[PDB]
């Protein structure tokens, strides 16, 4: 339960723990414009020691980058930071 998904002002907020400092860093994104590559590119740009960054679907399949993040916020998934295979369940939305 080390990574959150809690909405504020109609948009997702993803507070995750970084590898360098343990202070939780939240990530505000847009379901419309922001994509998975904006999120992971961001994450790489808040820790210089993040080596391989990934996101997988429940069935292990790597989710693409140009996929909209609104489409990622329909089901649960896995955010992978280094050896950390993270599991995330996002609250219910419509679209």
């Amino acid at each position: 339960d080390d990574v959150t998904v809690v909405y504020q002002n109609g948009l997702p907020v993803i507070s995750v723990r970084l590898p360098s400092r343990r202070e939780r860093c939240q990530f505000t994104l847009k379901p419309i414009s922001d994509s998975v590559g904006v999120f992971l590119r961001q994450l790489q740009e808040e820790d210089r020691g993040i080596d391989r960054v990934a996101i997988y679907s429940p069935d292990g399949v790597r989710v693409a980058a140009s996929t909209g993040i609104d489409l990622l916020l329909l089901d649960d998934f896995k955010l992978v930071i280094n050896d950390l295979t993270y599991h995330v369940r996002p609250p219910k939305r419509d679209l």
